[PDB]
């Protein structure tokens, strides 16, 4: 309740301004909460930042599970579906817009908050490849080398496309990495 | 012009370090040793000023990667893979991660002027373009082989870069950037024969 909805208003001016500019007065005031009931829950801004970037990855984890294990057909279709929905939101602010956001101040950031961007960052990799080398033990699709590897490609491509659709002001990054994607991770014969 | 250069390049440097929004024109004008009036005689505002400090910093680069494209060592593969291996070797200097323009100033890009974010829109698509070409010449004399048209393979490429680029920055690794080379390099193929 109230410290889920501390976390929840850190995550929206975090996205906004990022983190290491939002003033904890400007997230009291925003999300209504008196400066001793914050402190009740979070002993610092740091360790409220912890937190926040642990729901924050593991909502994204759970959401990422959801679509890659219990979605719409084989796996082919779930990795494929994974790009499309980053698309569909479009219709304009860029999904992992958080972790973009974060990323130009990770040498200011905290051990900790790197360290719970890092793994968010791997958890989410960890279920592509698990994906992947499920759709190539049942035929859903083939690729060339290891899982892990493929899912880092395709993890760092995401990233790039939406850094690039959300410089471009264009959809055309992700559509274009989607293609990409159709040919690398094919149906089989 | 002697000075705006100076102003130029104290201003990518600051920018670098702590983001364009984050570098004051104090700073700024205390760091380039140049006087206030001096600074307001070349650029109308820090907003200018940026938009001069973009073009300058993607003239240079689409030069460099101009010169490695167009007449580097080897054929057009080779050069291609350079871009990657060039990128590996520039992760950081002396142990200090020497960052990246570009992929600081993205998560900026939400609060910057259109002349910033089209600057930056501009230099992207000069990349893009360079490797665009580079793909077509080595289909052209038979260098190398790939799936598809030159700008979308191009494309993915430049995303690729960017994306390997933020995680390499985010985990300290150059994991992802040893992983994107290995990539590219059974994505763009020498051909059978």
């Amino acid at each position: 309740d109230t410290r889920e909805h501390l976390l929840a208003t850190g995550e929206q001016l975090s996205l906004q301004r990022g983190f290491t500019g939002m003033g904890l007065s400007e997230l009291l005031k925003t999300a209504e909460v008196p400066k001793g009931s914050f402190y009740h829950y979070f002993r610092s801004k740091e360790a409220f930042g912890v937190a926040m970037l642990e729901r924050h990855y593991a909502a994204y984890h759970q959401r990422l599970t959801e679509l890659l294990q219990s979605g719409e057909g084989n796996y082919r279709d779930r990795i494929l579906a994974y790009y499309q929905q980053t698309l569909n939101q479009f219709s304009g602010t860029i999904s992992g817009c958080l972790t973009v956001k974060l990323s130009a101040e990770v040498s200011d950031l905290s051990e900790d908050m790197r360290s719970a961007m890092d793994k968010g960052a791997r958890g989410v990799i960890a279920l592509l490849s698990q994906a992947l080398e499920n759709g190539r033990e049942n035929h859903s699709l083939t690729f060339s080398g290891e899982p892990l590897q493929q899912a880092q490609v395709l993890y760092a491509l995401w990233l790039g496309a939406n850094l690039q659709a959300k410089i471009s002001r264009s959809f055309e990054p992700l559509e274009n990495a989607l293609a990409h994607v159709k040919n690398i991770i094919a149906t089989p014969a």
